[PDB]
RNA sequence: GGCGCUGCGGGGUUCGAGUCCCCGUGCCACC
């Protein structure tokens, strides 16, 4: 249908209604009256300040501007005192900051330096006010275009730079809209993005570079898309193409996970002929920004072990539930032989040859292309037993918190027992199951 | 604090680690 009509109806799923605005407006006005009675310098930044927040994800952010005379730690806890005061519910989160609510509305209170211009950028937090200031006037009249882009990305699991997502940050979306002027223009052009595209908003041009790079108008040296993974960039370009090819309101609706019977899943695994198994361990008590990168690390390490040991892994995946974490793996080798070849020294190296042949072995060493070789015995013949051996000895390298939890307890789950665990969605995804 | 790319060292696997495995500036961090 008329693309213009799809986007008009898309505003509904994306723009917050009057009931949610006044909720926030009555929180904004009441938050200021409290901040003024104390007599502290503050500024309302963020997506709320620019009226670009997505429907459902309301959050009023306030930044406490302090003079740079009191440097170092001489202003951190001085802001925590003001936080709890104007807030109804204090609960510090981790550089510190205070999270809370004001008349039901979610709020953030953050301390940072006032600074001159964005040349004194040492602390990374001291950048948001400059970002806000750069966007405050340029985004005016395009708020809905920003909201459309966000909902589009949100509905396809690529909104937010947080490590659980590794997608497009809100700031990035606003810059993209300021650059192309609208959501529709962003999608049309994204179709021709490459892994080497450089979007320079301030200079108003597009170049070719070393990697995908969105120049921050505040700092030319920094990539606003720094944490946008290569695979999500790819997913987006493919999405934009699909959208223009055959527009649909569905691109703005979340996808329900693939519901599937454990028996069908077992029969699928049987047909693939692969080894499918999970590492299950207790979830560390840490925030998502720490957990997911560790889960990626543990996943990667084990996946590399599998390659080294010639179990030929296909893909990996991980899920975090309420109490446990799962590291999932699929491998082309269910079983490998006990014997393998170990490489001995060159034949003319008399000293080393003697040491190599001094070891006791079941079978005789042999010469091949000038070198000595010997048959020896693996310490495991299936990837499950391999990973069990590895997770026991190399727990330390599987992430700080993750690795420590694995050291205390883990278990390898495979077969039909695995299909009972809450990982069906992930197993379906990594195997590319469809229905 | 966690992860990532480098640099300098100490161990492990091995007949033999400049190389393989482990150990002692950037990103997300409310940027
Ligand atoms: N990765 C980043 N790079 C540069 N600036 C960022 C940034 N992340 C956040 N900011 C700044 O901090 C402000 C608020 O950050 P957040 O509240 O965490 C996301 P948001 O801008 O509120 O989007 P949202 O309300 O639609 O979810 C942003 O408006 C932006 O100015």
């Amino acid at each position: 249908m008329k693309v213009e009509e799809i986007l008009e109806k898309a505003l509904e799923l994306v723009i917050p209604d009057e009931e949610e605005v006044r909720k926030g407006r009555e929180a904004e006005e009441e938050l200021r009256r409290r901040l003024d009675e104390l007599g502290v310098e503050y500024v309302f930044v963020g997506s709320y300040a620019r009226n670009t927040w997505l429907k459902g994800s309301l959050e009023i952010d306030v930044f406490l501007l302090f003079p740079e005379e009191f440097s170092k730690e001489e202003l951190r806890e001085r802001g925590l005192e003001i936080g709890k005061a104007v807030l109804d519910s204090y609960e510090i989160r981790y550089h510190p900051y205070v999270h809370g609510v004001v008349k039901g509305v979610e709020v953030d209170v953050v301390p940072c330096y006032k600074l001159k211009e964005p040349k004194n950028i040492k602390s990374a937090v001291d950048r948001t006010p400059f970002h806000h200031k750069w966007l405050e006037g340029r985004i005016k009249g395009k708020e809905n275009e920003v909201r459309l882009l966000k909902g589009f990305l949100k509905a396809n699991g690529i909104y937010g730079a947080e490590y659980k997502v590794r997608g497009f940050s809100g700031y990035l979306c606003e810059l993209l809209i300021v650059f192309y002027g609208s959501f529709l223009e962003t999608v049309k052009n994204a179709r021709r993005w490459t892994r080497r595209t450089v979007i320079d908003v301030a200079k108003g041009e597009v170049r070719k570079g070393e990697e995908f790079f969105v120049v921050d108008p505040v700092d030319e040296k920094r990539n606003v898309a720094a944490n946008l993974s290569l695979d999500n960039l790819a997913r987006f370009v493919h999405l934009c193409r699909e959208f223009m090819e055959a527009p649909s309101l569905g691109f703005f609706k979340p996808k329900h996970p693939l519901e599937i019977e454990p028996e069908r899943l077992r029969k699928i695994v049987e047909e693939r002929g692969t080894a499918v198994f999970a590492v299950k361990f207790r979830k560390p008590d840490i925030v998502d920004d720490n957990l997911y990168p560790q889960l990626e690390r543990a996943s990667r390490k084990i996946f590399e072990f599998l390659e080294r040991e010639n179990f030929m892994p296909l893909r990996s995946a991980f899920k975090a539930s309420e109490e446990f974490c799962y590291l999932l793996f699929e491998c082309q080798i269910k079983e490998i032989s006990r014997v393998f070849r170990r490489m001995g020294p060159q034949f003319e190296d008399e000293r080393n040859v003697k040491k190599f042949l001094s070891r006791n072995r079941a079978f005789r060493p042999f010469i091949e292309n000038g070198r000595w070789w010997a048959f020896e015995m693996r310490k495991f013949t299936t990837p499950e037993e391999g990973v069990r051996s590895y997770a026991s000895t190399h727990w330390h390298t599987l992430g700080k918190n993750v690795g420590e939890s694995i050291r205390e307890y883990f278990e390898i789950i495979s077969g039909e027992k695995l299909f009972k665990e809450p990982v069906t969605a992930e197993l379906c995804e990594m195997m590319g199951v469809k229905d």
